[PDB]
């Protein structure tokens, strides 16, 4: 699809069988995710965004469709407001900022 | 210009005669720069995200120029640990997400 920015870009995902929004952002390298229960065994990550640092859980090798894309990669954890889908499962998918 | 996501979307910006560099982000609604001195009357106010709240100076009405794009927005400045153009101003130079 072509997004414009005037709203929010904010699509559904699934993941874990479950669907959830998430922001598509190109200003987070990473992928980060509310706090879910997720498989296997996680490492640590320091994250930084624009009030400061917080501590996530990484994980590797997670599948999460983003409308209806299928990406598999890294996902942190912890304590985000809002799923953010990051430049890292945004390459996966063939996205790009166009102007 | 086509931007591609395996590395940070940054873009030189020409704003109050300097030029900065400053992240291309859809998940920002607001565009928050670095301290630094811009012209007019501002307004406090205080934004957030990931890590908590920050006080930024408000300064309506300025004129970006973002890689030969003209510009005209809000722009806040504060201690963002980095140049955030948000989606106040990609809308204005065109920006679209495609995949
Ligand atoms: C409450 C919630 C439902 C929402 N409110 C909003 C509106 N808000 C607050 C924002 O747009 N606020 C912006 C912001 O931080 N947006 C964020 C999404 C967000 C929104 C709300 C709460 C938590 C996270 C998303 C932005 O791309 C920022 C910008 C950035 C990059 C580096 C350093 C500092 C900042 N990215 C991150 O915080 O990325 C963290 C990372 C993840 N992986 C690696 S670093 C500001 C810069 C203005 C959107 S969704």
């Amino acid at each position: 699809p072509q997004i414009t920015l005037w709203q929010r870009p904010l699509v559904t995902i699934k993941i874990g069988g479950q669907l959830k929004e998430a922001l598509l952002d190109t200003g987070a390298d990473d992928t980060v995710l509310e706090e879910m229960n997720l498989p296997g065994r996680w490492k640590p990550k320091m994250i930084g965004g624009i009030g400061g640092f917080i501590k996530v859980r990484q994980y590797d090798q997670i599948l999460i469709e983003i409308c209806g894309h299928k990406a598999i990669g890294t996902v942190l954890v912890g304590p985000t407001p809002v799923n953010i889908i990051g430049r890292n499962l945004l390459t996966q998918i063939g996205c790009t900022l166009n102007f």
